[PDB]
């Protein structure tokens, strides 16, 4: 029972059916905003229900509007991990540099919630990787740290930055290195990750590095 209004909870329910009759007899109600500023469209987006997403994009409805937290459609669908809903979204116009509250867009909770698909979808669709939230933190600094091999090379191959710092000065690697992500830090490495940048607390990536991790990155670099 996640909202004020009816229509907003049939579509997290899934209730198509019920929906559909709600709009008939009210078409003003498939764009009335909730408590959250939240249409049906972003509950059947959280909640995965591509038909009900498919049937409100086809009635006209907005596509980018964002709830009281900056949420668009696509932010939620990208986050909840909906690969179709995505496809659609993005088919209908979605904006996909859309930013939230926080500075982040669609990619940066793909990139974080491990999206492999959905972050292909952004990116060859247009989503800028070196996108920075308030923290000045990208795609690759959340993927990095959470140990995301296989995102990082999507990152990578659709030209994401690996040298970029936040507001503490890490860089991506920084913080492969800080959760002890060995496969992800020799991948950055091995594109051009820097071994000398210094953060905020004027350590390098080898400083923050254990087990002689950076022993292996340094002679990565070094010979």
């Amino acid at each position: 029972c996640v909202s004020n209004l009816m229509v907003c909870n049939l579509a997290y329910s899934g209730k198509l059916e019920e929906l559909k009759e709600s709009i008939l007899a009210d078409k003003s109600l498939a764009t009335r905003t909730d408590q959250d500023s939240r249409t049906a469209l972003h509950w059947a987006c959280s909640a995965g229900h591509t038909e009900i997403v498919e049937f409100l994009l086809q009635l006209g409805v907005p596509v980018n509007d964002k709830d009281d937290a900056g949420w668009s459609p696509l932010h939620i669908a990208a986050s909840a991990g909906r690969d179709e809903i995505v496809k659609a979204l993005l088919g209908k116009g979605a904006q996909v540099n859309a930013v939230n509250q926080n500075g982040c867009t669609p990619l940066h909770y793909a990139a974080s919630k491990n999206r492999h698909e959905i972050a292909v979808m952004l990116l060859e669709g247009g989503a800028n990787p070196d996108a920075k939230d308030h923290y000045e933190a990208t795609a690759m600094h959340r993927a990095a740290a959470k140990g995301n091999l296989k995102m990082i090379h999507i990152l990578l191959y659709y030209k994401a930055s690996t040298n970029i710092q936040d507001t503490e000065g890490n860089t991506p690697l920084h913080l492969a290195c800080d959760e002890e992500r060995v496969e992800e830090a020799k991948l950055l490495v091995s594109q051009g990750a820097s071994i000398y940048i210094e953060n905020k607390e004027e350590k390098t990536p080898l400083q923050v590095a254990k087990g002689g991790l950076g022993l292996i990155l340094k002679r990565m670099v070094e010979g």
